[PDB]
DNA sequence: CATTTAAGACGTCTTAAATG
DNA sequence: CATTTAAGACGTCTTAAATG
């Protein structure tokens, strides 16, 4: 059922910040965030390790949950 | 400094494996493995955490090394 | 034989416009 | 306003051929 993307936007969401924000902490643009949280694309490797620093989690959790 | 692909060479090959069964471990072609390990591209990031597992070492020691 | 090169399909980013 | 859509450049894969 659950998507990276919907992890992605709740880890956000508990943050309280914007994309933009999310974006800037993580080196990609509002838009890169955007298609992330949407599942139009999934994070690359590099952007992937970014991202789960910055949302305070580790990346399995976002990639497979639990 | 040190790529990134030059420690997953390193790591398969302390592991005495080819390419392609590292490739069977991470569910990529041996070329894939090749492209990385020459860096002609980055695993994205459900390959490079894929990876990680495969060689036994952290996501952030592929990407960034000691 | 193991690995690299090549070509090409599809994925992951970018900025600007549109939407709500 | 914040976000999503659009257009488009370069990134990541796959198989087949080439290399050694
Ligand atoms: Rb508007
Ligand atoms: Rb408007």
């Amino acid at each position: 059922t659950q998507l990276m993307g919907e992890r992605i936007r709740a880890r956000r969401k508990k943050l309280k910040i914007r994309q933009a924000a999310l974006g800037k902490m993580v080196g990609v643009s509002n838009v890169a965030i955007s298609q992330w949280e949407r599942s139009e694309t999934e994070p690359n490797g590099e952007n992937l390790l970014a991202l789960s620093k910055a949302l305070q989690c580790s990346p399995d959790y976002l990639l497979k949950g639990d």
